[PDB]
Protein backbone atom coordinates (compact mmCIF):
# COMPACT_ATOMS: atom_id res chain seq x y z
CA UNK A 1 0.00 0.00 0.00
CA UNK A 2 0.77 3.61 -0.27
CA UNK A 3 0.90 3.76 3.11
CA UNK A 4 3.39 0.73 3.25
CA UNK A 5 5.68 2.94 1.18
CA UNK A 6 5.92 5.89 3.00
CA UNK A 7 6.66 3.99 6.11
CA UNK A 8 9.61 1.59 4.31
CA UNK A 9 11.17 5.22 3.07
CA UNK A 10 11.48 6.61 6.60
CA UNK A 11 13.19 3.73 7.50
CA UNK A 12 15.63 3.18 4.74
CA UNK A 13 16.32 7.31 5.08
CA UNK A 14 15.74 8.81 8.08
CA UNK A 15 17.63 8.62 11.21
CA UNK A 16 16.46 6.65 13.90
CA UNK A 17 15.38 8.67 17.12
CA UNK A 18 15.32 11.84 15.22
CA UNK A 19 11.51 13.27 14.62
CA UNK A 20 12.76 16.26 12.39
CA UNK A 21 14.34 14.01 9.86
CA UNK A 22 11.61 11.58 9.95
CA UNK A 23 9.00 14.77 8.92
CA UNK A 24 11.57 15.74 6.40
CA UNK A 25 11.25 11.97 4.88
CA UNK A 26 7.91 11.86 4.54
CA UNK A 27 7.51 15.69 3.29
CA UNK A 28 10.11 14.42 0.01
CA UNK A 29 8.72 11.13 -0.40
CA UNK A 30 5.12 12.85 -0.83
CA UNK A 31 6.52 16.23 -2.76
CA UNK A 32 8.29 13.88 -4.90
CA UNK A 33 6.69 10.30 -5.71
CA UNK A 34 3.44 9.82 -4.33
CA UNK A 35 0.78 12.46 -3.20
CA UNK A 36 -0.76 11.73 0.59
CA UNK A 37 -3.05 14.00 3.08
CA UNK A 38 -0.92 14.79 5.73
CA UNK A 39 -0.62 18.43 7.18
CA UNK A 40 2.45 19.28 5.28
CA UNK A 41 5.24 21.79 6.36
CA UNK A 42 3.84 25.07 5.61
CA UNK A 43 0.17 24.11 7.96
CA UNK A 44 2.83 22.19 9.77
CA UNK A 45 4.83 25.40 11.16
CA UNK A 46 1.80 27.31 12.00
CA UNK A 47 1.04 23.75 14.02
CA UNK A 48 4.63 24.14 15.67
CA UNK A 49 4.07 27.71 16.49
CA UNK A 50 0.44 26.99 18.02
CA UNK A 51 1.81 24.13 20.25
CA UNK A 52 4.67 26.29 21.51
CA UNK A 53 2.39 28.68 22.51
CA UNK A 54 0.06 27.09 24.95
CA UNK A 55 2.33 24.00 26.07
CA UNK A 56 -0.27 21.56 26.37
CA UNK A 57 -0.43 19.09 28.81
CA UNK A 58 -2.51 16.89 27.12
CA UNK A 59 -3.73 16.60 23.71
CA UNK A 60 -5.97 14.41 21.66
CA UNK A 61 -5.65 14.20 17.76
CA UNK A 62 -8.59 12.85 15.44
CA UNK A 63 -7.39 11.07 12.71
CA UNK A 64 -3.70 9.72 12.89
CA UNK A 65 -3.49 8.59 9.41
CA UNK A 66 0.27 7.42 8.57
CA UNK A 67 1.60 9.70 12.11
CA UNK A 68 2.79 12.63 10.43
CA UNK A 69 1.19 14.79 12.39
CA UNK A 70 1.86 12.45 16.13
CA UNK A 71 5.18 13.01 15.14
CA UNK A 72 5.23 16.87 14.54
CA UNK A 73 3.44 17.23 17.93
CA UNK A 74 5.01 15.01 20.28
CA UNK A 75 8.58 15.60 19.75
CA UNK A 76 7.22 19.81 20.80
CA UNK A 77 6.02 18.20 23.81
CA UNK A 78 7.44 19.24 27.51
CA UNK A 79 8.37 16.43 29.64
CA UNK A 80 5.65 14.03 31.09
CA UNK A 81 3.23 15.89 28.42
CA UNK A 82 0.84 13.13 26.62
CA UNK A 83 -0.40 13.21 23.30
CA UNK A 84 -3.86 10.68 22.37
CA UNK A 85 -4.72 9.94 18.79
CA UNK A 86 -7.51 8.75 17.58
CA UNK A 87 -7.33 6.08 14.43
CA UNK A 88 -10.29 3.72 13.12
CA UNK A 89 -8.25 1.90 10.26
CA UNK A 90 -6.44 -0.86 11.79
CA UNK A 91 -3.35 -0.66 8.39
CA UNK A 92 -3.27 2.92 9.38
CA UNK A 93 -2.80 2.93 13.43
CA UNK A 94 0.12 -0.09 13.04
CA UNK A 95 1.96 2.01 10.87
CA UNK A 96 1.47 5.66 12.94
CA UNK A 97 3.10 3.16 15.86
CA UNK A 98 5.74 2.25 14.19
CA UNK A 99 6.49 5.82 12.87
CA UNK A 100 6.55 6.99 16.63
CA UNK A 101 8.75 4.08 17.64
CA UNK A 102 11.18 4.94 14.77
CA UNK A 103 10.87 8.16 15.91
CA UNK A 104 11.39 7.47 19.47
CA UNK A 105 8.53 9.28 20.81
CA UNK A 106 6.26 6.50 21.54
CA UNK A 107 6.06 7.26 25.37
CA UNK A 108 4.79 10.08 24.74
CA UNK A 109 1.60 8.69 22.68
CA UNK A 110 -1.20 6.46 22.90
CA UNK A 111 -2.50 5.10 19.89
CA UNK A 112 -6.72 4.31 20.39
CA UNK A 113 -7.88 2.15 17.70
CA UNK A 114 -11.78 2.84 16.90
CA UNK A 115 -14.10 5.75 15.76
CA UNK A 116 -14.19 9.10 17.39
CA UNK A 117 -17.44 8.44 18.22
CA UNK A 118 -17.39 5.47 20.10
CA UNK A 119 -14.17 6.16 21.79
CA UNK A 120 -14.83 9.92 22.94
CA UNK A 121 -16.96 8.70 25.33
CA UNK A 122 -14.71 6.49 26.90
CA UNK A 123 -11.76 8.48 27.50
CA UNK A 124 -12.19 9.89 31.13
CA UNK A 125 -12.90 6.09 32.34
CA UNK A 126 -10.94 4.16 30.63
CA UNK A 127 -7.75 6.75 30.04
CA UNK A 128 -7.84 8.89 33.05
CA UNK A 129 -8.89 11.95 31.36
CA UNK A 130 -10.54 15.27 32.97
CA UNK A 131 -10.23 17.55 30.19
CA UNK A 132 -8.49 18.06 27.48
CA UNK A 133 -5.86 21.05 26.63
CA UNK A 134 -5.49 20.87 23.15
CA UNK A 135 -7.56 19.07 20.03
CA UNK A 136 -6.27 18.61 16.75
CA UNK A 137 -9.49 18.15 14.13
CA UNK A 138 -8.06 16.27 10.84
CA UNK A 139 -10.80 12.68 10.39
CA UNK A 140 -13.53 12.91 7.67
CA UNK A 141 -14.34 16.87 7.21
CA UNK A 142 -18.18 15.72 7.80
CA UNK A 143 -17.41 14.66 11.15
CA UNK A 144 -15.35 18.01 12.37
CA UNK A 145 -18.73 19.35 14.07
CA UNK A 146 -20.29 16.08 15.43
CA UNK A 147 -17.01 15.60 17.75
CA UNK A 148 -16.90 19.17 18.76
CA UNK A 149 -20.49 18.67 19.99
CA UNK A 150 -19.47 15.35 21.50
CA UNK A 151 -16.75 16.35 23.17
CA UNK A 152 -18.84 19.20 24.44
CA UNK A 153 -21.36 16.73 25.96
CA UNK A 154 -19.18 14.34 27.57
CA UNK A 155 -17.11 17.61 29.97
CA UNK A 156 -14.28 16.81 28.26
CA UNK A 157 -13.83 20.82 27.24
CA UNK A 158 -12.83 23.44 29.62
CA UNK A 159 -12.18 27.39 29.32
CA UNK A 160 -9.29 27.80 27.40
CA UNK A 161 -9.18 24.37 25.80
CA UNK A 162 -7.77 25.22 21.81
CA UNK A 163 -8.85 23.58 18.81
CA UNK A 164 -7.29 23.26 15.70
CA UNK A 165 -8.71 22.10 12.62
CA UNK A 166 -6.65 21.49 9.32
CA UNK A 167 -8.38 21.68 6.16
CA UNK A 168 -11.90 24.16 6.69
CA UNK A 169 -11.17 25.75 3.33
CA UNK A 170 -10.20 22.99 1.34
CA UNK A 171 -11.65 20.06 0.88
CA UNK A 172 -13.59 22.15 3.36
CA UNK A 173 -15.74 22.35 6.74
CA UNK A 174 -18.23 24.75 5.92
CA UNK A 175 -20.83 23.65 8.86
CA UNK A 176 -17.91 23.57 11.05
CA UNK A 177 -16.77 26.74 10.78
CA UNK A 178 -19.98 28.27 10.48
CA UNK A 179 -20.73 27.32 14.03
CA UNK A 180 -17.58 27.90 16.01
CA UNK A 181 -17.72 31.19 14.13
CA UNK A 182 -21.15 32.17 15.39
CA UNK A 183 -21.16 30.52 18.90
CA UNK A 184 -20.13 32.73 22.15
CA UNK A 185 -18.86 29.87 23.24
CA UNK A 186 -15.74 30.11 20.66
CA UNK A 187 -12.74 32.80 19.90
CA UNK A 188 -12.27 31.76 16.89
CA UNK A 189 -8.52 33.05 14.62
CA UNK A 190 -7.67 31.74 11.09
CA UNK A 191 -4.33 30.96 9.54
CA UNK A 192 -4.04 31.18 6.06
CA UNK A 193 -1.80 29.26 4.14
CA UNK A 194 -1.60 26.23 1.27
CA UNK A 195 -2.83 22.75 0.74
CA UNK A 196 0.25 20.55 1.12
CA UNK A 197 2.32 18.98 -1.92
CA UNK A 198 0.56 20.39 -4.46
CA UNK A 199 2.84 20.83 -7.94
CA UNK A 200 0.80 19.03 -9.67
CA UNK A 201 2.91 17.62 -13.16
CA UNK A 202 0.88 17.49 -16.20
CA UNK A 203 2.68 17.17 -19.60
CA UNK A 204 1.66 18.04 -23.26
CA UNK A 205 2.18 15.17 -26.05
CA UNK A 206 3.54 15.70 -29.49
CA UNK A 207 2.49 13.31 -32.22
CA UNK A 208 3.59 13.53 -35.36
CA UNK A 209 1.05 11.91 -37.93
CA UNK A 210 3.35 9.43 -40.54
CA UNK A 211 0.83 8.70 -43.11
CA UNK A 212 -1.07 5.51 -43.75
CA UNK A 213 2.40 2.97 -42.93
CA UNK B 1 -20.79 33.15 -14.82
CA UNK B 2 -17.42 32.65 -14.06
CA UNK B 3 -16.92 32.77 -17.91
CA UNK B 4 -18.35 36.40 -18.03
CA UNK B 5 -16.27 37.54 -15.19
CA UNK B 6 -12.92 36.53 -16.61
CA UNK B 7 -13.89 38.59 -19.81
CA UNK B 8 -15.05 41.66 -18.02
CA UNK B 9 -11.52 41.57 -16.16
CA UNK B 10 -10.04 41.66 -19.30
CA UNK B 11 -11.91 44.35 -20.69
CA UNK B 12 -11.35 46.34 -17.53
CA UNK B 13 -7.52 45.65 -17.29
CA UNK B 14 -6.12 44.47 -20.57
CA UNK B 15 -4.71 47.01 -23.28
CA UNK B 16 -7.34 46.35 -26.15
CA UNK B 17 -5.23 45.09 -29.48
CA UNK B 18 -2.63 43.87 -27.36
CA UNK B 19 -2.49 39.41 -27.07
CA UNK B 20 0.22 39.29 -24.63
CA UNK B 21 -1.60 41.44 -22.05
CA UNK B 22 -5.02 39.45 -22.56
CA UNK B 23 -3.06 36.47 -21.72
CA UNK B 24 -1.23 38.19 -18.50
CA UNK B 25 -4.71 39.42 -17.47
CA UNK B 26 -6.49 35.91 -17.79
CA UNK B 27 -3.79 34.51 -15.81
CA UNK B 28 -3.69 37.05 -13.10
CA UNK B 29 -7.70 36.41 -12.85
CA UNK B 30 -7.07 32.41 -12.40
CA UNK B 31 -4.29 32.25 -9.58
CA UNK B 32 -5.75 34.80 -7.80
CA UNK B 33 -9.64 34.51 -8.08
CA UNK B 34 -11.00 31.68 -9.25
CA UNK B 35 -9.35 28.75 -11.08
CA UNK B 36 -10.14 27.98 -14.64
CA UNK B 37 -9.63 25.51 -17.06
CA UNK B 38 -6.83 27.36 -19.25
CA UNK B 39 -3.63 26.19 -20.68
CA UNK B 40 -1.64 28.39 -18.52
CA UNK B 41 1.60 30.47 -18.73
CA UNK B 42 3.84 27.55 -17.95
CA UNK B 43 2.54 24.79 -20.62
CA UNK B 44 1.56 27.78 -23.10
CA UNK B 45 5.38 29.09 -23.14
CA UNK B 46 5.86 25.19 -24.65
CA UNK B 47 3.25 25.61 -26.94
CA UNK B 48 4.51 28.35 -28.05
CA UNK B 49 8.20 26.81 -28.92
CA UNK B 50 6.09 23.91 -30.63
CA UNK B 51 3.90 26.28 -32.93
CA UNK B 52 7.60 28.82 -33.62
CA UNK B 53 8.91 25.08 -34.57
CA UNK B 54 6.54 24.20 -37.19
CA UNK B 55 4.97 27.58 -38.26
CA UNK B 56 1.92 26.22 -39.61
CA UNK B 57 -0.77 27.61 -41.77
CA UNK B 58 -3.47 25.70 -40.68
CA UNK B 59 -4.21 25.28 -36.94
CA UNK B 60 -7.46 23.27 -35.79
CA UNK B 61 -8.34 23.23 -32.28
CA UNK B 62 -10.79 21.61 -30.39
CA UNK B 63 -12.44 23.20 -27.27
CA UNK B 64 -12.20 27.10 -27.37
CA UNK B 65 -13.06 27.47 -23.55
CA UNK B 66 -12.76 31.17 -23.00
CA UNK B 67 -9.70 31.69 -26.12
CA UNK B 68 -6.97 31.94 -24.04
CA UNK B 69 -5.19 29.25 -26.02
CA UNK B 70 -6.56 30.66 -29.36
CA UNK B 71 -4.97 33.97 -28.41
CA UNK B 72 -1.78 32.24 -27.34
CA UNK B 73 -1.40 30.46 -30.70
CA UNK B 74 -3.27 33.38 -33.27
CA UNK B 75 -0.99 36.03 -32.24
CA UNK B 76 1.93 33.36 -33.09
CA UNK B 77 0.79 32.65 -36.51
CA UNK B 78 2.15 34.31 -39.58
CA UNK B 79 0.45 36.44 -42.13
CA UNK B 80 -2.36 34.42 -43.68
CA UNK B 81 -2.02 31.67 -41.57
CA UNK B 82 -5.57 30.76 -40.28
CA UNK B 83 -6.55 29.05 -36.77
CA UNK B 84 -10.16 27.30 -36.55
CA UNK B 85 -11.86 26.44 -33.39
CA UNK B 86 -14.92 24.36 -32.34
CA UNK B 87 -16.43 25.05 -29.51
CA UNK B 88 -20.12 23.45 -28.44
CA UNK B 89 -21.01 25.58 -25.64
CA UNK B 90 -22.95 28.49 -27.21
CA UNK B 91 -22.22 30.84 -24.29
CA UNK B 92 -18.20 30.06 -24.25
CA UNK B 93 -18.24 30.51 -27.77
CA UNK B 94 -19.66 34.19 -27.60
CA UNK B 95 -17.24 34.58 -24.96
CA UNK B 96 -13.79 33.35 -26.80
CA UNK B 97 -15.08 35.70 -30.17
CA UNK B 98 -15.16 38.89 -27.36
CA UNK B 99 -11.59 37.43 -26.33
CA UNK B 100 -10.18 37.46 -29.82
CA UNK B 101 -12.06 40.85 -30.64
CA UNK B 102 -10.82 42.22 -27.63
CA UNK B 103 -6.96 40.99 -28.75
CA UNK B 104 -7.25 42.33 -32.24
CA UNK B 105 -7.16 38.80 -33.72
CA UNK B 106 -10.39 38.33 -34.86
CA UNK B 107 -9.23 38.04 -38.31
CA UNK B 108 -7.03 34.91 -38.18
CA UNK B 109 -9.38 33.25 -36.21
CA UNK B 110 -13.28 31.42 -36.83
CA UNK B 111 -15.16 29.99 -34.22
CA UNK B 112 -17.27 26.27 -35.01
CA UNK B 113 -20.22 26.52 -33.65
CA UNK B 114 -20.45 22.50 -32.43
CA UNK B 115 -19.51 19.28 -31.91
CA UNK B 116 -16.28 18.08 -32.82
CA UNK B 117 -17.88 15.08 -33.94
CA UNK B 118 -20.50 16.65 -36.00
CA UNK B 119 -18.18 19.48 -37.53
CA UNK B 120 -14.68 17.43 -38.04
CA UNK B 121 -16.83 15.64 -40.87
CA UNK B 122 -17.62 19.12 -42.63
CA UNK B 123 -14.30 20.68 -42.46
CA UNK B 124 -13.39 20.34 -46.44
CA UNK B 125 -16.72 21.40 -47.78
CA UNK B 126 -18.06 24.25 -45.59
CA UNK B 127 -14.63 25.76 -44.46
CA UNK B 128 -12.26 25.02 -48.26
CA UNK B 129 -9.94 23.03 -45.87
CA UNK B 130 -7.49 20.24 -47.58
CA UNK B 131 -5.35 19.04 -45.00
CA UNK B 132 -4.57 20.42 -41.43
CA UNK B 133 -0.87 21.68 -40.61
CA UNK B 134 -1.49 21.01 -36.31
CA UNK B 135 -3.82 20.37 -33.97
CA UNK B 136 -4.59 21.45 -30.40
CA UNK B 137 -6.38 18.76 -28.48
CA UNK B 138 -7.98 20.39 -25.40
CA UNK B 139 -11.45 19.11 -24.98
CA UNK B 140 -13.27 16.70 -23.14
CA UNK B 141 -10.44 13.80 -22.39
CA UNK B 142 -12.60 10.41 -23.37
CA UNK B 143 -12.66 11.93 -26.87
CA UNK B 144 -9.16 12.81 -27.78
CA UNK B 145 -8.68 9.40 -29.14
CA UNK B 146 -11.84 9.17 -31.26
CA UNK B 147 -11.79 12.48 -32.86
CA UNK B 148 -7.98 11.37 -33.89
CA UNK B 149 -9.64 8.31 -35.24
CA UNK B 150 -12.38 10.90 -36.82
CA UNK B 151 -9.72 13.28 -38.59
CA UNK B 152 -7.60 10.43 -40.04
CA UNK B 153 -10.87 8.65 -41.67
CA UNK B 154 -11.86 11.98 -42.96
CA UNK B 155 -8.27 12.70 -44.28
CA UNK B 156 -7.65 15.82 -42.25
CA UNK B 157 -3.86 14.33 -41.48
CA UNK B 158 -0.87 14.42 -43.55
CA UNK B 159 2.32 13.12 -43.33
CA UNK B 160 3.99 15.83 -40.88
CA UNK B 161 0.66 16.83 -39.62
CA UNK B 162 1.32 17.60 -35.67
CA UNK B 163 -1.05 17.16 -33.16
CA UNK B 164 -0.20 18.52 -29.64
CA UNK B 165 -2.27 17.31 -26.48
CA UNK B 166 -2.84 18.99 -23.06
CA UNK B 167 -3.88 17.07 -20.18
CA UNK B 168 -2.00 13.72 -21.08
CA UNK B 169 -1.09 12.84 -17.53
CA UNK B 170 -3.65 14.97 -15.58
CA UNK B 171 -6.27 14.78 -15.67
CA UNK B 172 -5.17 12.23 -17.83
CA UNK B 173 -6.29 10.67 -21.64
CA UNK B 174 -4.62 7.21 -21.02
CA UNK B 175 -6.29 5.43 -24.00
CA UNK B 176 -4.91 8.04 -26.15
CA UNK B 177 -2.18 8.36 -25.13
CA UNK B 178 -1.31 4.39 -25.44
CA UNK B 179 -2.54 4.58 -28.92
CA UNK B 180 -0.48 6.92 -30.33
CA UNK B 181 2.60 6.12 -28.05
CA UNK B 182 2.37 2.21 -29.56
CA UNK B 183 1.53 3.21 -33.25
CA UNK B 184 3.79 3.03 -36.11
CA UNK B 185 1.82 5.76 -37.89
CA UNK B 186 2.54 8.63 -35.02
CA UNK B 187 6.13 9.78 -33.75
CA UNK B 188 5.76 10.99 -30.43
CA UNK B 189 7.33 13.33 -28.27
CA UNK B 190 6.74 14.04 -24.21
CA UNK B 191 6.98 17.65 -22.80
CA UNK B 192 6.50 17.42 -18.81
CA UNK B 193 5.32 20.68 -17.44
CA UNK B 194 3.23 21.68 -14.43
CA UNK B 195 -0.94 21.67 -14.13
CA UNK B 196 -2.13 25.72 -14.54
CA UNK B 197 -2.68 27.57 -11.31
CA UNK B 198 -2.36 25.40 -8.79
CA UNK B 199 -1.30 26.61 -5.41
CA UNK B 200 -4.32 26.01 -3.64
CA UNK B 201 -5.10 27.96 -0.24
CA UNK B 202 -6.25 26.42 2.57
CA UNK B 203 -5.72 27.32 6.35
CA UNK B 204 -6.05 26.14 10.06
CA UNK B 205 -9.09 27.39 12.04
CA UNK B 206 -8.10 27.77 15.65
CA UNK B 207 -11.20 27.96 17.93
CA UNK B 208 -11.10 28.57 21.97
CA UNK B 209 -13.48 26.89 24.04
CA UNK B 210 -14.79 30.08 26.29
CA UNK B 211 -17.50 28.11 28.54
CA UNK B 212 -20.84 27.24 28.52
CA UNK B 213 -21.68 30.91 28.29
C1 LIG C 1 -15.17 9.72 11.98
N1 LIG C 1 -14.34 9.23 13.11
C2 LIG C 1 -13.01 8.82 12.99
N2 LIG C 1 -12.40 8.29 14.02
C3 LIG C 1 -11.11 7.87 13.92
N3 LIG C 1 -10.37 7.95 12.84
C4 LIG C 1 -10.99 8.48 11.80
C5 LIG C 1 -12.29 8.94 11.79
N4 LIG C 1 -12.60 9.43 10.54
C6 LIG C 1 -11.52 9.30 9.80
N5 LIG C 1 -10.45 8.69 10.53
C7 LIG C 1 -9.09 8.41 10.02
O1 LIG C 1 -8.68 9.77 9.71
C8 LIG C 1 -8.02 9.85 8.43
C9 LIG C 1 -8.85 10.59 7.41
C10 LIG C 1 -8.57 11.85 7.03
C11 LIG C 1 -9.43 12.54 6.00
N6 LIG C 1 -8.62 13.60 5.40
C12 LIG C 1 -8.86 14.11 4.14
O2 LIG C 1 -9.90 13.81 3.54
C13 LIG C 1 -7.95 15.12 3.63
C14 LIG C 1 -8.04 15.39 2.27
C15 LIG C 1 -7.20 16.36 1.70
C16 LIG C 1 -7.36 16.59 0.25
C17 LIG C 1 -6.43 17.35 -0.45
C18 LIG C 1 -6.59 17.58 -1.83
C19 LIG C 1 -7.69 17.03 -2.47
F1 LIG C 1 -7.84 17.25 -3.83
C20 LIG C 1 -8.63 16.27 -1.80
C21 LIG C 1 -8.46 16.06 -0.43
C22 LIG C 1 -6.26 17.08 2.48
C23 LIG C 1 -6.19 16.78 3.85
O3 LIG C 1 -5.31 17.42 4.72
C24 LIG C 1 -7.02 15.84 4.42
O4 LIG C 1 -6.87 15.64 5.78
C25 LIG C 1 -7.83 8.38 7.99
O5 LIG C 1 -6.57 7.97 8.57
C26 LIG C 1 -9.03 7.71 8.67
O6 LIG C 1 -8.84 6.30 8.88
C1 LIG D 1 -16.55 16.30 -27.48
N1 LIG D 1 -16.56 17.34 -28.55
C2 LIG D 1 -16.44 18.71 -28.32
N2 LIG D 1 -16.58 19.55 -29.32
C3 LIG D 1 -16.48 20.88 -29.11
N3 LIG D 1 -16.24 21.46 -27.96
C4 LIG D 1 -16.10 20.61 -26.95
C5 LIG D 1 -16.18 19.24 -27.04
N4 LIG D 1 -15.98 18.67 -25.80
C6 LIG D 1 -15.76 19.66 -24.97
N5 LIG D 1 -15.83 20.93 -25.62
C7 LIG D 1 -15.62 22.25 -24.99
O1 LIG D 1 -14.25 22.08 -24.55
C8 LIG D 1 -14.06 22.57 -23.20
C9 LIG D 1 -13.80 21.45 -22.23
C10 LIG D 1 -12.58 21.18 -21.73
C11 LIG D 1 -12.39 20.05 -20.76
N6 LIG D 1 -11.16 20.33 -20.00
C12 LIG D 1 -10.91 19.83 -18.74
O2 LIG D 1 -11.66 18.95 -18.28
C13 LIG D 1 -9.70 20.23 -18.07
C14 LIG D 1 -9.63 19.95 -16.71
C15 LIG D 1 -8.48 20.30 -15.98
C16 LIG D 1 -8.47 19.96 -14.55
C17 LIG D 1 -7.49 20.47 -13.70
C18 LIG D 1 -7.49 20.14 -12.34
C19 LIG D 1 -8.49 19.30 -11.86
F1 LIG D 1 -8.48 18.98 -10.51
C20 LIG D 1 -9.47 18.78 -12.67
C21 LIG D 1 -9.46 19.12 -14.03
C22 LIG D 1 -7.37 20.93 -16.62
C23 LIG D 1 -7.47 21.21 -17.99
O3 LIG D 1 -6.46 21.83 -18.71
C24 LIG D 1 -8.59 20.86 -18.70
O4 LIG D 1 -8.58 21.17 -20.05
C25 LIG D 1 -15.37 23.28 -22.85
O5 LIG D 1 -15.21 24.64 -23.32
C26 LIG D 1 -16.38 22.49 -23.70
O6 LIG D 1 -17.58 23.24 -23.98
MG1 LIG E 1 -5.72 17.33 6.54
MG1 LIG F 1 -6.50 21.62 -20.56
Amino acid sequence: TKEQRILRYVQQNAKPGDPQSVLEAIDTYCTQKEWAMNVGDAKGQIMDAVIREYSPSLVLELGAYCGYSAVRMARLLQPGARLLTMEMNPDYAAITQQMLNFAGLQDKVTILNGASQDLIPQLKKKYDVDTLDMVFLDHWKDRYLPDTLLLEKCGLLRKGTVLLADNVIVPGTPDFLAYVRGSSSFECTHYSSYLEYMKVVDGLEKAIYQGPS
